[PDB]
């Protein structure tokens, strides 16, 4: 129960199968020790590899089976789905440049224009967190001309979720693709 400061990703990550040792989740104890870790380049290159058109999502580390922790690398204008969580925590720590997240309703059963509930810009070493009972996102780099990298947490793992229509409110399925796993490009 004892939060001390992650010095490295790598104890950082120590620090997280810690918490995540048992069937529940803190959301405070790992929001504040994910804000706490101090974003150094260097230590997560190895997993920041871009895609040209999109997106692209890295794992990190497998938590044991309690949790995906994974790299997120936008290029300029990338931007994300409106999305859901699949029952699971959210948690997403900016580590290079910012991002735009955009929250949203869960929709009701009649087509409607998905209308934003509000937005917030996620700055370098900031962690936010979301689930389904809070409500839906889109995650979004609007810059012209840097890079976004963020590192996200989701427990209990999952690999497939929701995109929502922002025109019409209605959902498909979809499957989360990795395109590296521990540093290893997996075409
Ligand atoms: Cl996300
Ligand atoms: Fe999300």
């Amino acid at each position: 129960t004892e939060l001390l400061k992650p010095r490295t990703l790598a104890d950082l990550i120590r620090i997280l199968h810690e918490l995540f040792a048992g069937d529940e989740v803190n959301v405070e104890e790992v929001q504040a020790v994910l804000e706490a870790y101090e974003s150094n380049p260097a230590e997560w290159a190895l997993y920041a590899k871009f895609d040209q058109y999109r997106y692209t999502r890295n794992l990190v580390d497998q938590g044991n089976g309690k949790f995906n922790l994974m790299i997120l690398c936008w290029g300029e204008g990338h931007g994300s789905s409106i999305h859901d969580h699949t029952d699971s925590h959210c948690f997403l720590k900016l580590l290079q440049g910012n991002l735009k997240e955009t929250l949203f309703d869960w929709p009701d059963k009649k087509s409607n224009e998905m209308i934003k509930k509000s937005e917030r810009t996620l700055r370098e070493n900031q962690c936010a967190y979301i689930n389904d009972s809070i409500g839906l996102h889109r995650v979004e780099n609007v810059s012209h001309t840097e890079p976004a990298v963020s590192l996200h947490l989701y427990s209990p793992p999952f690999d497939t979720s929701h995109a929502f229509d922002q025109r019409t409110g209605h959902k498909n399925k979809v499957t989360m693709t990795f395109h590296s796993k521990f540093g290893i490009r997996t075409p």
